[PDB]
């Protein structure tokens, strides 16, 4: 996150931290998450695209800090990895850009809600708020583009949600944003998503309700005129999520 707070995870209960394992033992930060149900976490395919391999991996929940315990926290294996299977990347755009991870304690269960996990309610069907509107933003992405380490404690942001038409033109991106993705910036182009970042939620008040309006997708660089950051358009894909939580 570029500009914005810090933040803890009382703020953001349904916040997901994604890691993986290697060879050796090291564990790597991956990519945010967000608690949708108590066994399902939804994040974004490209984080996972390389290393499909749900055993690599770790997801934290009820966590504020990056690399050390947060009391209260609570530490799942991934059951099952589902990646959407119209995925694909382009030079920019990544399409299809979202996936459910099937979380497991290691005593078998499913997540307990408490003060520090909570769940995101989902949109319902082609229902987004107008442009204009602020959503939030959390991860723990890269706080300056130059930076080659993430923030060791979690962040927030404010952004609007940028109309298609604005997205769509040339000196934006074009025809490469589409109906099923979602832009938002900031107006002064001084806050942003950025890399690390992805995978994890943007939060929209909508109708009364705390809503996953999007999904970390993409974009060019962070916080640059003209350049919002790329969401995946949750409320476009709720027959694929039914799909695959059902069982
Ligand atoms: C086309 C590359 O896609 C990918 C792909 Cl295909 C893979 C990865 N990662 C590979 C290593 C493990 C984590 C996932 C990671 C990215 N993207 C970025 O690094 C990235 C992501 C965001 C959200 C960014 O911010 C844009 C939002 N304003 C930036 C600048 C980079």
């Amino acid at each position: 996150i570029i500009g914005g707070e810090f933040t803890t995870i009382e703020n953001q209960p349904w916040f997901a931290a994604i890691y993986r394992r290697h060879r050796g033992g090291s564990v790597t930060y991956v990519c945010g998450g967000s608690l949708i149900s108590p066994c399902w976490v939804i994040s974004a395919t490209h984080c996972f695209i390389d290393y499909p391999k749900k055993e690599d991996y770790i997801v934290y929940l009820g966590r504020s800090r990056l690399n050390s315990n947060t009391q209260g926290e609570m530490k799942f294996e991934v059951e099952n990895l589902i990646l959407h299977k119209d995925y694909s990347a382009d030079t920019l755009a990544h399409h299809n850009d979202i996936a459910l991870l099937k979380i497991r304690s290691k005593e078998g269960r499913c997540a307990q809600p408490s003060r520090t996990i909570q769940t995101i309610s989902l949109p319902s069907m082609y229902n987004d708020p107008q442009f204009g509107t602020s959503c939030e933003i959390t991860g723990f992405g890269k706080e300056n583009s130059t930076d080659y380490l993430y923030p060791e404690q979690l962040k927030m942001t404010v952004v609007k949600l940028i109309s298609h038409r604005e997205c769509q033109q040339p000196h934006y991106y074009g025809s490469e944003v589409t109906t099923k993705m979602l832009c938002a910036a900031d107006p002064q182009w001084k806050t942003d998503s950025c890399q690390g970042d992805s995978g994890g939620p943007l939060v929209c008040s909508l109708q009364g309700r705390m809503t996953l309006t999007g999904i970390v997708s993409w974009g060019r660089g962070c916080a640059l005129k003209d350049k919002p950051g790329v969401y995946t358009r949750v409320s476009h894909f709720l027959p694929w999520i039914r799909s695959h939580t059902k069982e």
